[PDB]
């Protein structure tokens, strides 16, 4: 219909929503028609929960009335809270992330993890001897681990002046946070001050709260995150460039398809092997199924997308769409991001909802709770019970749409410097040269309220013609790959200048850096050239957009970026545009202070404009053409 | 007025009523008239801002629409997610309090911190040797600090099973919140991992969330408050009997009138001991005041009272009362209840607002920042800057309204076993006897929505004439103050039992235990009778109320004591009634999990009936009359 042709630019898209339209399934578009309109006050931020002296909200009425909380709280500290609640919320989820993933590789360094190995060992005594860890090149390996499991969890202690990977970035980068009072010195720590400033009566200056906002976000960015980020290569391997497909069509009608969903792939990587045992593989066999079939969601496909190559089915609001094709016999979700209409669309098949971490809890779920000691055990029974729901799937309403896009995945900053030679010297001579213009990495969601993909793709296509070189990752990764953007055919589409560059390489224009976490490798490559150039990332023709956000994360992200000295744009505004001093602050005001800003452009070729003007003068303070 | 009359029960501040509303100053009751009535889906927690795929309303709507979010998420999730961060933002307030006291104690032992000493060494060793300290009963006192302190940090860290005060509670108790996975790990970590959970797509079932709620509560009342309550004992001196006096009667017309406010004692002490400096008196005497007066607001001034015996001059709804006065030369103020209003109302006089802390800034306010190693440089500047301004007090507008009311204090758990001969096998007599038939802990703030102390006083008579001993804390202490019940004599308003215990002792009928995180000081006791009986805690008669609490930190408490076998009472309810199974949960669900449950119950007389029945069925399960 009209309508459902509105809600996606994809085939596959279109013809689940057909399908769910007929079969009477409900999705995330249909809810968020029913929410709209919104409420005007948590639309614009001005309204407050944080203590019962309220419920307040912030009016601009005749009589004067409501202009103040019960506390006195005006609109700008009500916003700015608000906002500050908001990014740690983003912030808390990489924290998790990345605490789990010190959890494991402590569990492997003790030999209590079966199944699990260090598989990047070169990689584990670079990172350790980066962070500190004595003769990290030559002690053994689980020693050389448990030294860097201490410094890691240190980093989530409350003892640090500086997070361990700050050291990363530029000395005036580090001078500048010193400075502002920014300075991340404990992935929870910052989170926790947070929620104690926006408590009634305590910070009470708007100003002072998006100052904190910035140090709890960079606490994720150089910390959670990029933790998460450097654990999992060094527990699942370094990602190298590698092929795959994406999109609903790589689900198969004659193999148990089990889709595993959400962010942490300690879990999916068991997953992953479990199915390869002989005796799963029988069990599959006796079932009539050809094979046992895993494919990615979100970004824990993200994951096994850059290190396995495993196939993308889709992304964020492709989640619901892919158990209405009828052949999802098992969804293995951990946390994050995991819509709870799943289970009951689960429930109109034969589709398992199978939940695996203490965290992620869903209501009506199969819970088999997965943990680094007996997930080789929990990992084998779930793929069991994807089995078992294959045997009672319903062929008659199976429908697979679409044949899978081809597309390049594994590029990560290791990946990146060897197709270099090895050193990033071939990358800095071609942007002085001008062939590559700059960089952005597109990154975020997708957002009912924005036609799926129309505007990752439209940006992407947009920045790669004008010699500008896309790093996607996230849900954009999908969007990206289904556009036919992620091969190096694809450089077709870009400028003369990025065009001969990525034929020389054998690289596409648009490079996939991995998931959400690994927006810390943004932060890596941006802070590696900002220190070979001797100057501030806030000189570096760099962009970092997210043109269909709807998560914290996103929001957690964006703000780290514009921290870092990175001008971020977002397709749709934060709920603050009832205070026109954070607004201001969001959007001018932190150019001022730490060289970068948001910018909110529902258009994406508005948008490209902005990220390109940015870009150019940066650009200018080189001396670049 | 009548309407001035409704707002309190106490003449001075009847008294700043009528004087404000003749010089045209807006209160709290003020604006809590223009913010009612309250936004119907915020007072029932049924609205969600956590992601702009957002803002989400759940409503019962003939039509069947907005039953979930547009991620999917029902009532039961929204409300129990808001009310996770609702506890969570509780938490992290007295998280950040004792961190604060941790790095004083550190900066101390490192010998950084002009004016700051271990003044109870005693209590030091007691401590460290019970937390395992190597020979703290023989090392050097600023040693045992520094092992003491690392014992701390570590509870702040993310690699325990427990934290470190845990040990206290019975056995029982440990055993039963490690079935429920309640136990306590990590006083920022249950922080941010609520912020995780409560996140789109991670944790989205109720139970759950509730039984994190429980814990992240849990690591505050066994965390960061009683690290709080002990570290600050062990800086300043543990509390013992004393006398004082009571409400804005405690300002002088002619003296240097200084207010702290806030929390935390590390400042509010500091800025006592520069009041007593002989040249900073000579200062206050040249500019014509008889001496400097410190009066304390809230718990800061809680804190002051346990130790110094300062009086208190108010309570929550008694701040913005104090500047009206006209004789509040200066405010003091660290973090937490502190309404920006107070800025407001200091500028239509010659008050000087200051604040100390990074963490609580005010827009307006002159800020002085105290750290450990300057605090005794810092808050001699601050009360310059009182002696100044009182030089500016205008005479005509001062009107101090009361005469104090003498009570006494310092009842820490260190006085009360004292005062039993070393042992507490003369209250455990007593018990037994049914001279005491229990005890009641009465905690919490004022809330607008109350005529201010009217449910404080009235639960707490009614509950010493059934011959239940009342344990004050927080700004109930303001409230049982006034009322004449802090005092030896007014054992002659309590049953028979009560006051013959209570002459035999000569200690009031109700004791006042200290400050919001010296709540610590309740579960203490009740751990140490609970295991010196060999019961539950959740097997003595004890009970908590809260009749007229308002802020996050009062439900963090509240669903502490819960979680921890002491029934709680609630004057008014969180903003969870939108969902009836949360409700559920929160009122009956629990006393099946952790041996106690909310109660919400606007009537203070029915209040005391629901908190004796509770005492009355546990002295029959330990067979007592
Ligand atoms: S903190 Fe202030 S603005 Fe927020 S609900 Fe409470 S009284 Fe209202
Ligand atoms: S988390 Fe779910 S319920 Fe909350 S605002 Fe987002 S879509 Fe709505
Ligand atoms: S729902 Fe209460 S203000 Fe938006």
């Amino acid at each position: 219909s009209k309508t459902i042709r509105s809600r996606s630019i994809w085939d596959d898209a279109h013809a689940m929503l057909e399908k769910a339209k007929a079969e009477g399934i409900s999705t995330v578009w249909d809810r968020a028609a029913e929410q709209t309109p919104a409420c005007k006050f948590c639309e614009l931020g001005t309204t407050c929960r944080n203590c019962i002296m309220g419920p307040c909200r912030i009016a601009n009425r005749k009589d004067g009335k409501m202009r103040l909380g019960v506390c006195g709280a005006d609109a700008d500290v009500i916003v700015a809270r608000n906002f500050g609640r908001f990014i740690a919320g983003g912030a808390a989820g990489h924290s998790d992330h990345g605490r789990d993933l010190i959890e494991t590789l402590e569990a492997v360094a003790e030999g209590k993890a079966p199944g699990y190995t260090i598989r990047d060992v070169a990689k584990l005594r670079r990172i350790a001897a980066e962070l500190g860890v004595a003769d990290a090149a030559t002690r053994p390996a689980h020693d050389v681990a448990a030294d860097l499991v201490t410094i890691c969890y240190n980093d989530f202690g409350s003892r640090r002046n500086a997070l361990a990977f700050l050291a990363r970035a530029p000395q005036v980068r580090r001078d500048l946070w010193q400075r502002l009072g920014m300075t991340p010195r404990g992935v929870d720590r910052e989170i926790a001050e947070m929620m104690h400033r926006t408590h009634m009566g305590c910070d009470n200056d708007h100003t002072s709260l998006l100052v904190h906002a910035a140090r709890t976000a960079l606490a994720d960015g150089w910390g959670g995150s990029m933790i998460g980020t450097e654990l999992s290569d060094i527990l699942f391997g370094t990602p190298r460039p590698r092929q795959s497909t994406v999109n609903l069509g790589v689900l198969r009608k004659d193999a148990v398809n089990i889709l595993v969903h959400g962010h942490n792939p300690v879990v999916s990587e068991m997953i992953l092997a479990a199915t390869r045992e002989p005796a799963v593989r029988q069990a599959a066999q006796d079932a009539g199924a050809a094979d046992i079939n895993v494919a990615g969601l979100c970004c824990t496909g993200n994951e096994l997308l850059m290190r396995q190559g495993i196939p993308m089915a889709g992304n964020h609001l492709m989640t619901e769409l892919a158990i209405v094709t009828g052949a999802a016999d098992a969804i293995v979700a951990d946390y994050q991001c995991i819509m709870p209409s799943l289970v009951q669309i689960a429930a109109c098949y034969h589709t398992r909802f199978v939940t695996t971490s203490p965290k992620g809890r869903f209501t009506g779920a199969t819970h088999v709770e997965v943990h680094p000691h007996n997930a080789q055990e929990r990992c084998r029974e779930i793929v069991m019970l994807a089995i078992d729901a294959y045997t009672r799937r319903d062929p008659a309403r199976v429908d697979i749409p679409s044949q899978p896009v081809s597309i390049m995945s594994g590029f990560s900053n290791e990946a990146i410097l060897e197709a270099l030679g090895g050193t990033p010297k071939p990358l800095i001579d071609a942007v002085v040269a001008g062939q590559i213009r700059g960089f952005v990495g597109i990154v975020g969601c997708n957002n009912p309220k924005i036609r799926q993909d129309s505007a990752n793709v439209t940006l992407t296509r947009e920045l790669i013609r004008r010699d500008i070189m896309v790093l996607a990752t996230g849900c954009v990764t999908t969007a990206a790959g289904k556009a036919g953007l992620l091969v190096p055919e694809a450089a077709s589409k870009a400028g003369e200048g990025l065009a001969a560059v990525c034929r020389s390489l054998g690289v596409p224009p648009v490079l996939h850096m991995g998931s959400c976490v690994d927006n810390s490798r943004i932060l890596q490559l941006c802070a590696l050239l900002a220190t070979t150039l001797g100057v501030d990332i806030s000189d570096l023709p760099v962009g970092a957009s997210s043109p269909e956000w709807y998560s914290e994360k996103a929001a957690a992200i964006a703000m780290y970026a514009v921290a870092s000295g990175i001008p971020t744009h977002l397709g749709l505004p934060p709920n603050i545009l009832g205070s026109e001093n954070v607004t201001a602050m969001a959007l001018h005001g932190l150019q001022d202070v730490v060289g970068a800003a948001f910018m909110v452009e529902p258009d994406p070729v508005k948008a490209a404009d902005m990220l390109e003007a940015h870009i150019v003068a940066r650009r200018a303070r080189l001396g670049l053409t």
